[PDB]
């Protein structure tokens, strides 16, 4: 089935985070494509995959990045659709410098930030999913269920 | 017309910045309700609004709150709508409690988290418009319209 | 006996911070009670949880979490006691998130805020039990035992 | 009547945040005192206070500093008495500095830490208030009052 | 004279601090353009400034922004020109996140970053006209002019 | 021969951290005691030591503590003499929070403050050492010997 | 009467900071200089004033600097004689990057470091006073009556 | 061939770091210097190195220190050749204080910052490159092959 997410980052390393986002949208059934961009070694590349995203019948980018994290932002610059950003944790200021330089988007061009790390890569895929049950009844049903689930399944009492 | 945009604030002061959002999705012709909800004064008022937020015909949720700002997370924890959370500004720490207290959800209730003050909230509504415009024709054009104005607008020199 | 004291948290890896709070009511017999209660995955959980805190016999709360940590915020929301509020240390921002979230509570809803960690835990249950003190002559004298012991414990010099 | 809170500040420049104490417990009609307590220019009138403060029948103590501010952990080391600290902010850090230096106490000897300024003496008083309304019903009745009237009053829209 | 300097900005609001490299350049007598380009509202705009901008005669560019700085480091990623970044104050958090976002650029596509403000401003200016000092003694002279000058005009001692 | 420097800290396991201090003091001849004083849960033996240090030959007091650091600070509230500051490093905030608790002294009653952590204590003995040698010959002499052969033995290239 | 005290600072504008070192010491009757010298501006001066200060009969160097702040440190690199360094509180970062450009000094250099503005300027003084006060016996007397002035004129209670 | 690029830095332990700037000067042969020079401990050395390195033939010099880190703009005070400066990564406060040292540079005297640790070493050499390549076209085909293979290289998608 044709992706209606996009999940891009910039470097293979990254996947270590961005893969929870991935297998999020492979449990409630969203098709989605996963790929590499980077903002500052492939700009060519991004500007293309942004400003053709939504022709391509795209509804939700979720883009990671560590450090100047430029990629969710430049994202959002071409393309109309919604982006969500996740903030890869980086080795020396764990992620503070991701998160600034991908929140911090002055009004006119939003990106959504979710958490640092794999946290906020397990969010932008439930927010993506989110979004897309505002007009999929059947995918609707299905995240009703998984946050019923969620909710159900936390215990009474920890263990000693 | 019925409100498809809730924008919610724990109180008046915070109005001064949320006002940027409720302004916008006006100006875009997104009909929407502007309210007080306080997370740690009116906690019954939150769980009964975020509950029947999405059997009302809301599709998103804005919220804005300041220091350890609960609003926007507590409103992701009862609904299964996408809320996309507003850092106000504190007096003290110029919004980085707010910041870190609405970003950093652990996985499994997301909050699209907006950059500190006026931007985030005008950010907020573009990012509610942007999901909507997935699938409300009318509302992409006008949001088309909106992004292309914005980067036609931009002059090419300063003034002095 | 009756509980006196609630010590929640989020989830059962916050237990390894907190188990230091059940042991420090143990060790001054204090009888309590030690519960998992979410803030974002429970929140009708906690809703009644605290709500009902007070009529069940409780007199002070001891609510953990880290990240975006809402838990001893939105318990203080609900019950008229006291709520001390210990914040677990973060992956990414070694508890920075968690404090920040806990402690910059607006005027009107309080939560006494220990440190980062496992001396926040242990602090919290001391805390907890200087406040029942004040109505208790036993404990009292109990507590007054263990803080002259740990005066009188400390070594004159260190060991090389 | 004789006082049962103690509110402690290092400078008559703290009242203007240690204020807000001294008038929530005159409306909750507890009686307190109001001092100048230096940890640094006057240790000898800390340790005496402290020291002295249950016999003369003290409850709770609710000490303000900045900076380095050291007035509540040093109280707390004299009193057996719940500690409760608040933060005032400071001209170059915003009380991060203050924060820090009172909430991060080691294990043994808690401050119970309220948020940077005004809001955190107002909420050290709740806080105190909370404390002692749990063996004295009157007390705990006018504190339910409190609560219930802020509760009731918040708006439910801003004003433009 | 053709500009061997480019001087590039996201707004306006952005010249009160970038005027100061520009007045620099000036006095110096080195040929420059001072120009709007914004990364995320005129991004194909930027592209083209980037890509074209060594064919044009450009041999440094000196790029503010605040905020969520991406301009410096997007124009960098499309030149092979040396790229100078001045982090832009920005309101809540004063320039820190403006300076996360140019500084922390992974391996491979460097910005050379300068102070946070008009004090980094006048430094890019300076440190573009000690560049080109390299291949055009005429500039060499009158640097060494400007430096013997800043040197020799330090007062002894200060006035009251 | 009679101790004219005393190292103090809060713990043992500070020591690790403050036996640099120790051992440069022995490299340079100068007599000192080593002693633990916890500033929590010893404070009457810190007042002791600190108001009769003067009189028993101290000259200079090395003072570490972590966390809510407040053994230099309330050191230099009893002592008249030079008292000078080291930071622990801290599990969680890696000694951001000693750092402030023990640098931000307000005016009136100074703490000299060193580095966090291991090169904090060096240096503090080695200030106290240059605070000594101003009025003793033989121990300037040995200081400039220490600093002249620190000089002397910095090698001119590194090793691959 | 010769110097025995330096207060240094790298511009004009730090002298309404250090400005409080030099009123102290003249309170105290303590002869000095007050100069200005600039670390990057006029490094050759630097490197005389501090090569030559011990010959010159000073005793103590005050050293203030702000944003990057190397004067106290490049100051210590080249005087055997005690270095204090008081922050200078920058206009972004408001001194944060001068207190660690100054306090963190690796192991083998002292800067002794004081808190950021005015108190530390303040302060830097009164540990230079009690640094003479060791082998100054009328200067040690004059210490003492201030110390006990400023602790006998706290207040006891504040004014509204 | 004679030295264009002077690479320094203060101890062994930063060559960890900035061996990554060494290695990428080679890969471009740009003949370089790799050099100890320390600002704390030997800064007569400093003076000379920076105050010669024009006249000796070096177009750029790279430095690296960390902590309190002088290292760079002590050299840029000498010398009227651009600087960059390489932050290295701190024990405890992960190359924060490297990074303020060394960026926030007052107007007048510039270093050129790159990011934290090894990334930051790369990349200076790379700015080196990108400025030598101005007026060296043999380099700057070197500079533009391996900006061009950089790109080329990027994978399209991430490994499982």
């Amino acid at each position: 089935s044709a992706p209606v997410v996009g999940i891009i980052m910039g470097s293979q390393s990254d996947f270590e985070t961005m893969r929870h986002a991935d297998a999020l949208l492979t449990e409630l059934e969203i098709p989605h494509e996963t790929l590499i961009v980077s903002a500052h070694r492939t700009p060519d590349r991004l500007a293309d995959y942004a400003r053709t995203a939504a022709e391509r019948g795209l509804n939700v980018i979720i883009a990671g990045a560590g450090g100047a994290a430029h990629l969710p932002g430049m994202c959002a610059a071409w393309t109309r659709l919604p982006v969500l950003g996740v903030p890869v944790e980086s080795r020396a200021l764990k992620g503070m410098d991701s998160l600034l330089s991908i929140v911090q988007m002055p009004g006119g061009v939003p990106v959504g930030t979710l958490a640092i790390g794999a946290s906020g890569a397990k969010n932008a895929a439930l927010l993506a999913a989110s979004i897309l049950a505002l007009f999929n009844p059947a995918l609707a049903a299905r995240l009703e269920t998984f946050r019923a689930l969620q909710t159900a399944s936390v215990p009474n009492s920890p263990i000693t």
